[PDB]
This record gives structure tokens, C-alpha cells and sequence, in this order.
């Protein structure tokens, strides 16, 4: 029986939202207890998986940066596969990982980061809902800098782009045409999430990337395209389907200093 109050504690960051309407805690650095949460989900051996797509130039520039750091501070502690899903098994690099590591690479038809919503969903069912109780999904140009551990741990996960205080939503890059399904109105939406970065628990993960594709493939399916991409639909997403935990923006950051816990370089 884990209390939020058991690991974390909001009033270790009043600056700050630590708490959505729906109840949901936001994560920043000092609100959480990870010792407490390590021995916790070490009683239940949970095992943490991570996908992670490299194409074409990704893999040269980015594929190993990515690996050896997830390696380093991805769920230390913890058993995690990595999901390598590359256009050419033969140019990623096979870096050595640590204790309770383990990867699987695939083979995809380079055919588009949209398409990736598609690949994600089949291998949950495929196997990733059998090997992993959670899973991240992340873009390949990034770069741990710091732990980034169970804290993280969620049944719906969301990252934060950025946060300020009661953000006027009129000022999100949302998706305004209603003749999308990332649709998102004038004076609606409570956060701007990143695509770069969404987790949750396998099934979660599945109705998460399904409910992208389907969206994409609408909009794919009349000629218009969503504004970012993925980052429309997925942020349309948490709008119906308020994540149950929200990650802040020290765990994709773009820039360099502070604290990150994860830098997203996207193209140096």
C-alpha cells in the first residue's frame, strides 16, 4: 500500500506545480523519495522497458549517446530492456550495459515519426506487455545527465515542455484546425507535453499510441496534418485522457544547465 505521501512531498517545491486538478503529482527534483520508491518496487520486482527509434543518420549521430547514458541512469537498480527499433541492423553500435540489462533490436522498413506510433503498439502486444510492467517511449537525440529513476514510474506518464504559472492555453502550440483530431480549443488544455518523452504501463502505452495513429492516420486520411506531428496528437491525447503522472521539465530539457536528468540535443 504506497501513499503518496509515502515518497513524495510537494511542499519541497512551492515555485512550482506539484499537483494537477486531477489529482496527479508533478515530479521535479526534491519532491520525491527515491530510496523509499527503490525498495518499494524492489519487494515486487518490476522490470522497466524502454523503446527508443534510430533511422537512417539517428543511428551514426545519436543510437549510442542515447544507450550508454540510459545505461548509466535509466532505472539503475532495476531490470530494463532496451528496445532498439533501427532501419539497419549493422550500423548501430552495441555498447556494454550494466547489471539488469539486456536490449532487443528490430528491423523496420525506413517508410514518418508519426508511423512510429504504428511499430510502438504492435510490439506491446507482440511481447512488450509480457516482458515489462512500465514503459518509456523516447526520441533517440537525447542524453541522460542524471539519474532518471522510478520516480518516474507511472500507469499514464506525460512530460512537461515547459511550465510557468496558470499559462494562459491560448499561448500552446495545440492543434487548432478542427478538421483535425489533435484538435485542441481556444482556452483549453491544461499542460504543453512533449512527445519526446511518455511512459506508462504497457497496456497504457498501447491505448496511448493506438489512439495517436488512429488520429494520424484520420488526418493522413484528409489530406490535412496535424501542426507538430505527433506532439499535437499526443497532447490532444492527455487532454482526454489526463496522465496520472506528470513529469517536469528537468527530465527533457533542451538546452544544457540546471539539473535535467535528460537533455534533448535534437540535431546538435
Amino acid at each position: 500500500k504506497l501513499k503518496l505521501s509515502d515518497w513524495f512531498n510537494p511542499f519541497k517545491r512551492p515555485e512550482v506545480v506539484t499537483m494537477t486538478k486531477w489529482k496527479a503529482p508533478v515530479v521535479w527534483e526534491g519532491t520525491y523519495n527515491r530510496a523509499v520508491l527503490d525498495n518499494y518496487y524492489a519487494k515486487q520486482k518490476i522490470t522497466v522497458g524502454l523503446t527508443v527509434f534510430a533511422v537512417g543518420r539517428y543511428i551514426e549521430h545519436y543510437l549510442e549517446e542515447f544507450l550508454t547514458s540510459a545505461n548509466k541512469h535509466f532505472m539503475v537498480g532495476h531490470p530494463v530492456i532496451f528496445y532498439i527499433m533501427v532501419d539497419d541492423v549493422s550500423r548501430m553500435p552495441l555498447i556494454e550495459l550494466g547489471p539488469l540489462r539486456s536490449f532487443k533490436v528490430f528491423k523496420i522498413k525506413p517508410e514518418i515519426s508519426m508511423m512510429r506510433m504504428k511499430t510502438i503498439g504492435e510490439h506491446i502486444v507482440a511481447h512488450i506487455q509480457h516482458e515489462v510492467d512500465f514503459l518509456f517511449c523516447m526520441d533517440v537525440d537525447q542524453v541522460f545527465q542524471d539519474k532518471f529513476g522510478v520516480e518516474t514510474l507511472g500507469e499514464s506518464v506525460a512530460q512537461l515542455q515547459a511550465w510557468w504559472y496558470k499559462a494562459d492555453p491560448n499561448d500552446f502550440t495545440y492543434e487548432r484546425r478542427k478538421e483535425s483530431a489533435a484538435y485542441i480549443p481556444f482556452g483549453e488544455g491544461d499542460f504543453y507535453y512533449r512527445a519526446a518523452i511518455f511512459g506508462g504501463t504497457p497496456t497504457q502505452v498501447l491505448n496511448i499510441t493506438q489512439e495517436c495513429f488512429k488520429g494520424i492516420l484520420k488526418d493522413k486520411k484528409n489530406d490535412i496534418e496535424a501542426q507538430w506531428h505527433d506532439e499535437s496528437h499526443l497532447n490532444k491525447y492527455f487532454l482526454l485522457n489526463k496522465p496520472t503522472k506528470i513529469l517536469s521539465p528537468e527530465y527533457c530539457w533542451d538546452y544544457h544547465i540546471g539539473l535535467p536528468a535528460d537533455i534533448k540535443l535534437v540535431k546538435m
